[PDB]
């Protein structure tokens, strides 16, 4: 009889079940994203098969699907293995350590240990390891009360805390980091339990043909730095922006962006470009503040120089609509002017670089890349060269000389992250 691996290879497709959420798998007009989506896509490529994503609305359904006749090959969904073995399911080697955290609302008193969870309105996801944690606690503190939802995602639980619908929830630290940027009031109360490893889940039984390939792949993903890169993209917001930076973005998202969103959308539509990337530029430049001012005379929401403003037909840099339109037009123009050899998505990142440092200094970095045997059409390569423009040992012999290339790297990195954050916004219940 055909093995699990042989079935997949024969069918030419790897069916992967997951949750529908930015952390795992998420659809947006510009494509599909998610930590689990990208990791599973790489695994399917390793196997030389097509990835087919299936989703479940809660964990019970996810595990039921995995254990059904005709079910998917594996589940990739930020799964925490249960405390006890169950014949219905087997787990891979773990690929991410996360820490469960009790989450509370700033403005209310912070519980600091498990006993403080008594007397609170708590909600967690049904069928979760988090629910098990509380069930175990309830044996010690019978007055403990908590509710379980089988019809929402973690973003919804965190929103409930943010607006005061509940007092507390319990989530994985990576989920908190990803969502901190949406909820200005949520805070970590304390770490509840030891860190644990997330793992892919396979059907029960004694067929190890696919499992061994999964584990070989995960080890390779770790070695290549793929796990780290995905971790940083999806779960790195607090690591990179800082914790205060993260919940401060959340405040600005709630209070400032609604004042300007229509302008960004208007400009994006007329320029045929994603408004959320435009908005991300605006956040990095001014934190969405139309009266902002840099040290060097640059002003406004999109931080246009007077030269750029004039060139774009901006007559008032301090007017949010004009700044947005001018900055957006400029970004689009310089993206269009990039060498044809630079392809998307890299092309957009090079355009961000040029927005900040100008096309001339950017060309110097591309020339440097080529000289170093790197690919001048790949952003990740040229990004390595940009900081050299701030160092005399490198910039003195370049055509255009000194430039703050380190700043530019930071600029592009931050805008790309804010762009992701805006793309991953979901609607409340
Ligand atoms: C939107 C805009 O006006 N960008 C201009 C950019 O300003 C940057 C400058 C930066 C800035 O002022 N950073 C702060 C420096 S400091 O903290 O005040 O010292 N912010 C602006 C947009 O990202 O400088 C470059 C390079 O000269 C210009 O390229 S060039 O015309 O081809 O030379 C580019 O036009
Ligand atoms: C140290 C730091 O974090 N500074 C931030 C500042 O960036 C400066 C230039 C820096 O990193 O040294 C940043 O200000 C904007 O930075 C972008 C480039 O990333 C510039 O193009 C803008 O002109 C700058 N705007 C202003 C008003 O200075 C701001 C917020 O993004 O935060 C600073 O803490
Ligand atoms: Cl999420
Ligand atoms: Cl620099
Ligand atoms: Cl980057
Ligand atoms: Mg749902
Ligand atoms: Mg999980
Ligand atoms: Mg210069």
């Amino acid at each position: 009889a055909p093995t699990a691996l042989e079935r997949v290879q024969k069918e030419g497709v790897l069916r992967v079940i997951t949750r529908n959420s930015p952390a795992t798998y998420f659809q947006d007009r510009n494509g599909e994203t998610g930590f689990e989506y990208e990791l599973a896509k790489r695994f399917a490529e390793r196997l030389g098969v097509e990835l087919k994503i299936e989703t479940a609305d809660n964990l019970d359904d996810l595990y039921a699907q995995l254990s059904r006749e005709g079910g998917p090959a594996l589940a990739a969904a930020g799964l925490t293995p249960g405390r006890e073995d169950d014949a219905s399911v087997r787990y891979s080697h773990t690929y991410l350590d996360v820490t469960p955290q009790i989450i509370y609302r700033n403005g209310q008193q912070r519980p600091t240990r498990p006993e403080d969870l008594v007397g609170k309105r708590i909600m967690v996801l049904k069928g979760s390891s988090h629910a098990e944690q509380l069930a175990e606690l309830k044996k010690q503190y019978p007055e403990l009360k908590y509710e379980e939802s089988d019809a929402v995602e973690v973003v919804d639980l965190l929103r409930m805390v943010d607006v005061g619908d509940i007092d507390l929830t319990l989530v994985d630290s990576n989920e908190l980091a990803m969502n901190q940027v949406y909820f200005p009031n949520v805070r970590v109360a304390f770490d509840f339990g030891e860190a644990r490893g997330l793992a892919w889940a396979l059907p029960g039984g004694d067929d190890d043909s696919l499992m061994n390939e999964v584990n070989a792949f995960l080890d390779q993903a770790k070695k290549e730095g793929l796990l780290q890169r995905l971790k940083d993209r999806y779960y790195g917001h607090v690591d990179v922006l800082g914790y205060v930076g993260a919940y401060t973005f959340a405040q600005h998202l709630q209070q400032r962006l609604p004042r300007y969103e229509s302008h960004f959308k208007q400009s994006g539509k007329q320029l045929d470009t994603d408004w959320r990337l435009l908005a991300a530029i605006g956040y990095q430049e001014s934190l969405w503040q139309p009266g902002a001012t840099s040290k060097t005379g640059v002003r406004g929401l999109m931080m246009l120089t007077n030269r750029t403003a004039q060139a774009m037909g901006v007559s008032n840099r301090l007017d949010p609509k004009q700044s947005i339109q001018g900055g957006s037009k400029y970004f689009v123009q310089i993206r269009s002017e990039l060498p044809e050899s630079i392809k998307e998505p890299d092309r957009s990142w090079f355009a961000l670089a040029a927005y900040n440092i100008g096309g001339a200094h950017l060309e110097d970095a591309r020339k440097m890349a080529e000289k170093e045997g790197l690919n001048p059409n790949k952003w990740l390569d040229v990004k390595k060269m940009l900081p050299r423009l701030a160092q005399k040992q490198w910039y003195a012999k370049t055509r255009y000389g000194y430039a703050r290339g380190g700043e530019t790297v930071h600029f592009v990195q931050n805008v790309r992250r804010y762009y992701d954050i805006l793309t991953w916004v979901t609607q409340p219940q």
